[PDB]
């Protein structure tokens, strides 16, 4: 028995899981590593040999496309009924984990209760407030254009440019990746920037003092962003596919999604850092968006067409 | 009701009472405290202890508790989980293991030219020119156990010397583990000696940092045991046995690897692709009796030597 994966999710994040799943099942895995963009490329001409059983995406949108072209299997109400929220409106794929973007900020340099309550305020907060130039961001980052494509979604194209040129007005300062913002944070480079918050789970468990703002109930700033995995069409390994997405969402593999990696998980049964906005908690703040449809191309045409990327 | 005296951090222990609290019903009361004053307590307190279990960060603590006849002899059923560490005496259990290493800038220095024993760091410091480059943190535990493991290895002659040898290279001393880290990050000093989580969080959050394990059985390489024993006092029999087999259960030490960082003791948990596999750390740590670890004689070497 085997089983292929099609993963745009990292290596060191997948290796340690699948290597534990080969261990216990008998069943040989092997994984090809892309893109979430790549993997959609590579699904659309594959061959009917050795086609692969499962895409293992970053993203729910990713994830949608899959779907949305017919690749997809329908999946059962056993597995589906795991997952506390983020079930797709499709039923093809399952959700696995969530990220949460967030506002993170130096707690000694930046007040909590000032901080605005939405992400369309942050320009107004930051020129108030004498931050011109102590501002980062990510522009190259997937999850930053997903929370532009969420603020496309629920405030229009204008409403978000306005935004985005404000913020430009700003001089911000762009980051590579998000350690590269936090750590600039911590160097007094900057004073805030929008993230992931499992990138502040881990420069706090590094010793690091850094703030976790949420914005109001609903807002842009707040967007949940699922990672999820679903089973191909063409899969010839139905039986060992489908274990292998029960156990992602197993009390276990999703312990190490808190721990290891330092995402929320989608079970109960889980325990999280101390400091860490209970699970329930941080779904609440979240926009509701189909997260299968977030307008990402329009968000890239948005942010090439102002220079921000 | 249970009752724990931790002489692990309530940052560690609190997630992990929450869920053993909502899934189980029992209602988990924690005394958080040092070892050495539970230790103390639990004597003092005698068959008056409300004490279920002592769940200790160090090994040592846990064979002083043993010596002095306060912990309950454990079933097969719970001692044969761990993969290694169960005492003789079968009067407690190992939960997680933490390992010595040394930390270094993989810039600045290169993992082959690095000395092969902790007793050589000195020889090493000096010839790449690290005067006043090299920390330490001469009042954290895991050290000090370290140097009591020197003592049990080599011999307190042989450990003075190297005492007054590190002392010579102008060390910089550091409260905790995340500021010397974060100095090597900086640039003020090049290596130290740490436990293998610390580098682990670092990592994690981005930072390049080498980890050197020494030659197997060096004293930089010791193993520090936790763990936790049930109290002959205790009055909850049930539900601490009950909260041991959770603490060995693989979703429990998957919490001890990944919000934590350090090495479980039981197979199948799954660890970062770039740390050293569990068997393999346990090789090279000296196979010292873990009861006997002599903390007493280094604490009065340390304070001879002016290091303390
Ligand atoms: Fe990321
Ligand atoms: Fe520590």
């Amino acid at each position: 028995p085997t089983l292929t994966i099609y993963s745009g999710r990292g290596q060191s994040l997948v290796e340690p899981l699948v290597k534990q799943f080969e261990a216990e099942t008998g069943i040989r895995v092997q994984v090809r590593y892309s893109t979430d963009a790549q993997i959609l490329a590579a699904l659309q001409e594959e061959g009917s040999r050795s086609p692969a059983d499962l895409f293992w995406a970053n993203t729910a949108g990713a994830l949608g496309q899959a779907s949305a072209k017919g690749l997809l299997r329908p999946l059962g109400e056993t597995l589906l009924e795991k997952p506390i929220a983020f079930v797709p409106a499709s039923r093809t794929w399952v959700p696995v984990t969530v990220r949460l973007r967030v506002l993170a900020y130096n707690p000694d340099r930046i007040k909590a209760e000032e901080l605005p309550e939405s992400l369309l305020d942050l320009p107004r907060f930051a020129r108030e407030k004498g931050l011109v130039g102590r501002v980062g961001w990510t522009p190259t980052y997937s999850s930053f254009q997903d929370m532009v494509a969420g603020m496309i979604a629920l405030y229009g194209e204008e409403k978000t440019r306005e935004w985005l040129l404000a913020m430009k007005a700003l001089a911000p300062k762009a980051y590579p990746s998000n350690p590269a913002m936090l750590d600039a944070i911590r160097a007094g480079e900057v004073d805030l920037g929008s993230t992931n918050h499992y990138y502040v789970v881990r420069f706090r468990r590094a010793g690091y003092r850094l703030g976790m703002h949420h914005f109001r109930d609903g807002d842009a700033g707040n967007l949940a962003l699922v990672t999820g995995a679903g089973l191909l069409k063409t899969s010839k390994n139905l039986a060992a596919a489908t274990r292998f997405l029960t156990y992602l969402l197993s009390p276990q593999a999703q312990q190490y999604f808190v721990g290891n990696i330092g995402e929320y998980p989608l079970v109960k049964g889980v325990a999280l850092d101390p400091n860490l906005l209970p699970l329930e908690e941080a779904l609440a703040k979240s926009p509701k968006l189909d997260l299968e449809k977030l307008p990402l191309d329009r968000a890239l045409r948005l942010l090439r067409e102002t220079g921000v990327l």
